[PDB]
């Protein structure tokens, strides 16, 4: 295709169908309670993030734990004395809580994290709040 690409709302419905279609996972299940996250790769060359199929009702940092698994990936989290991957705000640094749900801040007012959002995975201890900046890395 070409022709630029025109701004538009249908733009965002079809990009989101689309999108969701390509995330790990089945297009045909009903998606109802399970959401689509774009994961935001630490070295991804040819692309920067990777979409995961996630459930809401999921914890958001025992998410992770897991999505390394189903992803057969390196990293030392089921233990305590080291760094563990976790999900956090991209220039931000804000680490929200394992104890808490994608459906609970979804469905609270704040709702910080929208469908169709996107996340990036960083090593940070579960004691640690406030992460450095992921962009430093990414730099």
């Amino acid at each position: 295709g070409g022709s630029g690409a025109k701004n538009s709302e249908t733009a965002a419905k079809v990009a989101l169908m689309k999108l969701k279609m390509h995330a790990d996972g089945d297009k045909s299940l009903p998606q109802t309670e399970r959401i689509y996250f774009q994961v935001f790769l630490p070295k991804g060359s040819k692309e920067k993030s990777k979409p995961m199929f996630f459930c809401h009702r999921w914890s958001i940092g025992k998410a992770i734990d897991f999505a390394a698994s189903l992803a057969r990936l390196k990293n030392d989290n089921n233990k305590f004395t080291a760094k563990k991957l976790r999900l956090c705000h991209i220039t931000s640094g804000e680490a929200l809580p394992l104890d808490h749900t994608l459906e609970t801040w979804i469905a609270k007012e704040d709702c910080p994290l929208y469908n169709g959002g996107n996340i990036i995975l960083e090593y940070l201890n579960d004691e640690e709040q406030f992460c450095k900046n992921v962009e430093s890395y990414l730099e």
